[PDB]
């Protein structure tokens, strides 16, 4: 099972590393996208012209007791990002359920609109089953997730503080 990490700073304070386990058996296309966004190895986005990489991206949507969301590397507000395939790719499958906290799952705007945005749940969310593709699990950095989850947000659930992926990468 491949692994990859984010190193997080909040307002430039280093707060720790989130380590992900990806389930590339069940969701190979989805995990390959997420992995390549961690290494940045695929270069410039085909529809966005921005680097296909999470490094320097933010968490732009936070809902306490629900989830934290990031990966919009082109707009930082939920409107952007795209996959390594060029624009969006199909919902690979909905085999894995949102049956626990700390799952990694694809953000979307309807069927088959997977790009680069992802979210991490902080509780079971079964109403999302068959809606968002689950492809991974956080296996370390729970305190980081907690910290991000408790940030003050505005009316659009956007954190006021800078929640920054300062580094990220694929593990051996």
């Amino acid at each position: 099972s491949p692994q990859c990490h984010f190193d997080i700073e909040i307002n430039r304070e280093p707060v720790g590393r989130i380590m992900f386990q990806l389930f590339s058996d069940i969701c190979p296309k989805t995990c390959k996208n997420f992995l390549c966004l961690c290494s940045g190895e695929k270069g410039l986005g085909k529809t966005t012209g921005k680097k296909l990489c999470y490094k320097g991206s933010t968490f732009h949507r936070v809902v306490k007791n629900f989830m934290i969301q990031g990966g919009d590397f082109s707009e930082g507000n939920g409107k952007g990002g795209e996959s390594i395939y060029g624009g969006y790719f199909k919902d690979e499958n909905f085999i894995l359920k949102h049956d626990r906290a700390f799952l990694l799952s694809m953000a979307n705007r309807g069927k088959h609109t997977n790009g680069s945005q992802f979210f991490i749940t902080t509780k079971p969310a079964p109403h999302l089953d068959g809606v968002h593709v689950v492809f991974g699990l956080v296996i370390s950095g729970f305190e980081v997730i907690e910290q991000i989850e408790n940030l003050k947000t505005d009316a659009a659930s956007r954190p006021y503080a800078d929640v920054r992926v300062i580094d990220c990468g694929v593990l051996a």
